[PDB]
């Protein structure tokens, strides 16, 4: 399962995923959710960037890494 109770998710993105970035929700432009993480139910009118990993932009999710957030997140793999 892709649930990280308590400590932050930290899932590895691939070249060829999907990363996702909030305007709002996101400190920086850095700050990303993977597809597993992410949860639509957190974002409704938010703006939304889903990006397509390449090799360049190589990462971690920030899903509970709460100093990443300016809303508390609801990790969608924990519904
Ligand atoms: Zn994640
Ligand atoms: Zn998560
Ligand atoms: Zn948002």
């Amino acid at each position: 399962v892709h649930k990280h109770t308590g400590r932050n998710c930290g899932r590895k993105f691939k070249i060829g995923e999907p990363l996702y970035r909030c305007h709002e929700c996101g400190c920086d432009d850095t700050c990303v959710l993977c597809i597993h993480c992410f949860n639509p139910k957190d974002h409704v009118n938010h703006h939304v960037c889903t990006d397509i990993c390449t090799e360049f932009t190589s990462g971690i999710c920030d899903c509970g890494d709460e100093e990443a957030w300016n809303s508390p997140l609801h990790c969608k793999a924990e519904e």
